[PDB]
């Protein structure tokens, strides 16, 4: 579209990932690989606001970005993920996240949004791009048979609506999570998905700040694959470009000329999964195409790195209360530490297998 949120802005680089990366690179013994690993701290990633405890980090990043822009003659852009729904990840094995529907979850979530808005309101010279709630609305397309998802449906919709409505008031550019080609890109899921996303967009007032959708977040699909990965058999939309090319016109017809961002942070290596739904710490993943607005598609504003490669997707320890058996599958790297915590061996392979090379 005319207004690509990234054009003319410098992306604030996460100091946490830079340090996570910095601490990781000092442990890599081969000096050539260690220096490549260190350079990952210069690659922009999204900051996950996965709990209220992360909100003060958001405030510091906004203030730091504001000062850095003045120091360098640039306009700065901070990239965040809104990821704290009550009864989060309703179709996953085991619960996670600080809020529950049964304990004031929606109200607690709206206070979480209010705290985020109150930070963003203080720093109007910094642009913010937010991915809205990975692993949420897509469950309301295909997983309404999962009782936790059926019981969460009204809460997910109300909470996402509150986030969109209130972040728009402070000018945040938003992309709702929309799964990936192997989730919502199946031709038969496209229209139900479009109908859901359009209803959500309508309920939040069709704000121009609701730019569109984010795909492949925390996943591994190609943006454009020369040959279909065998996991995709049966789905003509075998990569993210096919999915997006199919979904976008349905949104346009509703009056929403939606644009997209696509995670490629762990997409450098294709054909590494037994089944398409295997999502946890997939072994042999490599860093993929670096973030860029040179996307090759009318519909795609940016290739992005949303999930920060090197942070675990979940523990492989079946004794943890947070254990999801997906993280013990044959194509999952093991042993793996708790979600969001650093998985050093996985990071080193992401570096070694990066494609394009680092």
């Amino acid at each position: 579209s005319a207004n690509n949120p990234w054009t003319g802005f410098q992306i604030f680089l996460s100091p946490y990932y830079a340090n996570e990366v910095a601490a990781a690179a000092k442990q890599i013994t081969d000096p050539t690989l260690s220096s490549k690993a260190a350079s990952v701290a210069n690659i922009p990633t999204f900051t996950w606001l996965d709990s209220v405890a992360k909100i003060p980090d958001l405030g510091t990043y906004l203030a730091s970005a504001s000062a850095l822009g003045k120091s360098t003659g640039t306009k700065q852009l901070v990239q965040i993920v809104i990821y704290d729904l009550p009864d989060r990840d309703c179709a996953a094995k085991a619960s996670n996240g600080e809020f529950s529907i049964a304990n004031n979850g929606q109200a607690n979530y709206e206070n979480y949004i209010d705290q985020i808005v109150a930070q963003i309101q203080q720093f109007p010279d910094v642009r913010v791009v937010a991915v809205i709630e990975p692993d949420s609305l897509a469950n309301l397309v295909t997983n309404l048979n999962v009782q936790k998802c059926a019981n969460a449906k009204t809460t997910y919709l109300a909470c996402v609506n509150y986030a969109l409505t209130n972040l728009a008031k402070v000018g945040v550019y938003m992309y709702m999570d929309a799964g990936h080609a192997g989730w919502l890109g199946w031709p038969a899921n496209l229209s139900p998905a479009a109908q859901l996303f359009t209803q959500v967009w309508q309920n939040a007032g069709k704000s121009p700040f609701i730019k569109g959708l984010a795909t492949n977040v925390a996943n591994y699909n190609a943006l454009q694959a020369a040959s279909p990965d065998p996991i995709t058999q049966g789905n003509p939309n075998y990569d993210e470009i096919h999915y997006i090319n199919a979904l976008a016109p349905l949104l346009q017809q509703a009056g929403w000329d939606a644009t997209f961002i696509v995670d490629q942070g762990r997409s450098g290596v294709q054909n590494i999964r037994q089944q398409w739904g295997d999502w946890c710490n997939i072994k042999g993943a490599g860093f993929g195409t670096r973030p860029t607005t040179n996307t090759g598609s009318q519909f795609i504003d940016s290739i992005v790195w949303v999930k920060p490669g090197g942070e675990s997707d979940g523990t492989s320890n079946s004794s943890s209360p947070r254990y999801d058996s997906t993280c013990s599958l044959p194509d999952a790297a093991q042993p793996a530490p708790e979600a969001g915590t650093w998985f050093q061996a996985y990071f080193q392979t992401l570096v070694s297998a990066a494609n394009p090379p680092l």
